[PDB]
């Protein structure tokens, strides 16, 4: 159930920029926000009806298209007080702080956001 951002900490979460994707804080202007809608029985992110999260490997990110599967749509799921996201590879999708968004196996804080909305 979500319409905006994931956060990596008090630091910053992962949102929209222009014709690119970053991470940061409300402040200047409006926030450029995400849409998490569902899929089979899972979940998908989209924001312009052409962008579905994406990833590639090692520690590269990126968006693709709308999709039934997982790794461009996500299994993304509360935790406690946080929240994680998970494509194939059984990895989840990672945060570092400010070591900028990766992807790992692991599951504790280093890659689980807290669910910021509107």
């Amino acid at each position: 159930m979500g319409n905006r951002a994931f956060k990596s900490h008090h630091g910053h979460f992962l949102s929209a920029e222009g014709e690119a994707v970053k991470t940061h804080h409300g402040h200047h202007d409006h926030h450029t926000h995400f849409h998490v809608e569902n899929h089979g029985g899972k979940v998908a992110l989209k924001t312009h009806c052409g962008k579905y999260l994406s990833i590639g490997d090692h520690k590269q990110v990126y968006l693709s298209h709308h999709l039934h599967g997982d790794h461009s749509l996500f299994h993304l799921e509360h935790h406690g007080g946080k929240v994680s996201i998970k494509g194939h590879h059984h990895h989840y999708i990672s945060a570092d702080h400010h070591g900028h968004v990766s992807t790992k196996e692991h599951h504790d804080h280093d890659t689980t956001f807290e669910e910021i909305i509107i």
